[PDB]
């Protein structure tokens, strides 16, 4: 009559974590640095649920999975929904690896989240940037993606298609499509990767985006580490007008017993609009970080960081584009916990 | 201190639920057409949670659950709460059945989609009509209702009242009662229901609204099996007028080692206000299904189907009543899979 | 290679709870009270998570809960989401007891509620006052919290400072603190606590609040229990309007074998603004019910009471201010259950 694992047909798996958080914003409205100002809590703790199943008449292993968002960011009010993280279903053979469908990251993302959004710079190198159309998808809804096997310990590739923000809500035909790849190497691993998204409609232009990314990841016997990456960004409109951003991201790292010091940066560079390029466009963000092993399962950390953001553009209908930059400069300190089960 | 079974206060169960879903819209706007069409996916899996409890001090059993919506829809945005699917609790004795409070299916309804919307006709069979007032509710917050034992075998009643869709947020006095009722014979299963709605506030009338049904159903020894059913639905305003529509469905299915083909065809008929026929308030689907039981706990399938819809109608405002077929003639190609835990 | 309660990293626990609930409005629209006016189910239910962690390298133990909301109240629509209830994380050792960062109750709101809310209070007692500003948060995002042990058995300590509702949106700098202090004495307990917001943008202006409260509580060897409290309201424009008002509740008990009875009484007496009364803004409750103690796990109980509301005052900004009496007098019969796992 007892249970075992074997028992259940899904784990609970979660992710629980909080980060205390002030922010000095430097806008130069006054009344607004202090509304974005002061400090928040920052819970994005989540849950989640997921399983195998080996059909009987089916060789490849049926996976499912469903994760909540976060349950009380800051910026944000409380509650989330089951399925606002990666929510899918999909197979795997050892053979050809594994294809999800849903709701995933794009193969692009991955990498521009992680490794070189963290610690503080997604608000640059993430969702900051001054492009027009839309640079990438993140998380995205309706998506196939197979992610291949690790062919002879070295080479992996990430794969995907999926319909757009507009057309998941049938207000839309916007499409994309992605892929990255992976190099192990000794100590290193090379990441490549590539996302084009086609019939974005946006500042009453449709507009084809394409982005290019190289980046590069090592892990050393005595206790250094780093990321680095390179990202280039175009896009056309269907008026014509083409526009192109670049950006960076590095991160340094030494690892020492139950310690990981961390300094990172990023920027994105002036945008260029039909060859003349838009005087201060440009962001940066420096951010450093200490971090503490406080289990095998969980960390501490405290966080300082700076950005610097763009002075401002219009699109392409003589109306301010939003950039992660409209609220302006600010700085931050901060002190985390997360917890892995 | 092993588990068991016993250790558990609830259950978690799942419905995990896939499909990838293209459609080729014909509206009659070539824009329109685009935005609606195309391939989403579809993901309605869910969690949900429940459990029975034997109080010391009452003979019946307690019973309660609470079950998530759908995780990332189609035409929709990601994630669901606790409860938007059936939430509810009750208790049950053997002699008399069950009883639940909540938010349950009307026993109407319960026929009305099952068995008789599938596969795709529920476009036009469930929400699908032209007709005024409420036909019926569907899953329904604030609801009592009695699911009587199966009487020898043969007659099963399904009873139930609740609260309107206003009335449940206080801006309504709108209420509803139904009855459903099922003979079981040799192979056969005859299947009659009712539901009554009153007060139902809508193009600036009040409405009441009757709704009956009569269908059928078979599974025959050599693995042929169907459904059919006729719905009357009768409206009359506050105002003096009188609507009229009735609809039909049917479904016919072979089954053989592990496939199960199946055709289905659904239809409303032109609705009737004040005698005179509204010309081309028609509305008719059909539809095609290949399914292959994958496991015991689960199944894939492949299925066409084509709506054409009712070229509109106005409401007693003299503004455009919406139906099923506002958006426009489509048809859609489908694959999908389906697991149960 | 079974489980036991050591297997899981989390716990599932849950609340089921449902009030079949009537009331009968007298505002003196017909209409309005019969919106309003009715009967509707009030599932409360919800569902959570939570577990300990012994972090290797943190003698304190490690804290994490994440609760649902209610499913499908009363006057609401379904569903709900994971943390719009007590989410939080922390610490606790024995000699200072614990703390918890996010989503808590204030520690003034933990009297409010309960036990003086109980039953049928609340809508005069916890959310019922006119007064200006905010007279204190109640569940609160961004809220650090101690809780102090039990000193000598006697004294105990609730101590909580957050942000307001606008900054968690970084949309204000308003904050707030609060504490509360518990004195056990043979069968009583002496409850005071204390909680001042600062900065509250209201009728186009800034408000500081601040609420005082004292009450009593006892259990008696014989069966007979009762609690009862005053709370004081003080308020301050930044226009130099003053405003204060005063509420009492009060509650007794009669308990023997499975039953229990009880009759509450609350109320908010008339607002002073600036010296002077304003005249009927007045509120009182008053309230009976049976309950039986149905399993150790779970309550049925029946219940009646009467809401007779203020006849309603402006704001500073010469437009009505909201109370949980702009919708008017009424009463209300109830039965309902709840079952704790």
């Amino acid at each position: 009559e007892y249970l075992t694992k074997d028992s259940f047909s899904y784990e609970v798996y979660g992710i629980i974590a909080m980060q205390a958080a002030y922010r000095d914003y430097d806008s130069g409205d006054a009344k607004q640095d202090d509304n974005l100002g002061g400090m928040q809590l920052n819970n994005e703790s989540r849950i989640g649920f997921r399983g195998k199943k080996q059909f009987a008449n089916f060789e490849p292993t049926f996976i499912w999975q469903i994760e909540g968002g976060y349950v009380d960011p800051s910026f944000g009010g409380e509650g989330a929904g089951l399925g606002e993280r990666d929510t899918f279903v999909g197979f795997e053979s050892a053979s050809w690896g594994q294809v999800r469908l849903g709701r995933v990251l794009t193969p692009m993302y991955e990498l521009v989240d992680w490794p070189a959004s963290n610690p503080g710079l997604g608000d640059v190198y993430d969702w900051g940037g001054a492009i027009g159309g839309a640079k990438y998808q993140d998380r995205q809804s309706n998506t196939i993606r197979w992610d291949s096997p690790m062919y002879a310990d070295k080479f992996s590739i990430d794969a995907a298609v999926g319909a757009g923000d507009k057309a998941g809500l049938g207000a839309g035909d916007d499409y994309w499509g992605g892929i990255a790849a992976h190099y192990k190497l000794g100590p290193l691993q090379l990441d490549a990767a590539y996302e084009g998204n086609r019939n974005i409609e946006a500042e009453g232009q449709t507009w084809e985006n394409n982005t290019y990314l190289v980046g590069v990841q090592g892990w050393f016997e005595n206790g250094i580490s780093f990321f680095a990456q390179y990202k280039y960004m175009e896009a056309d409109a269907s008026n014509g007008v083409n526009e192109k951003q670049d950006a960076m991201s590095a991160g340094l790292m030494y690892t020492t017993g139950d310690w990981q010091y961390k300094l990172g940066y990023a920027a994105n560079f002036d945008l260029e609009r039909d060859g003349k390029t838009l005087s201060n466009t440009s962001d940066d963000v420096v951010s450093a970080q200490i971090m503490y092993f406080v289990d095998p399962s969980a960390v501490l950390y405290a966080r300082a960081r700076m950005n610097d953001f763009n002075e401002g553009l219009d699109g392409l209908d003589d109306a301010a584009r939003w950039t992660s930059g409209t609220n302006g400069d600010y700085n931050e300190y901060s002190v985390g916990v997360e917890y892995y089960f």
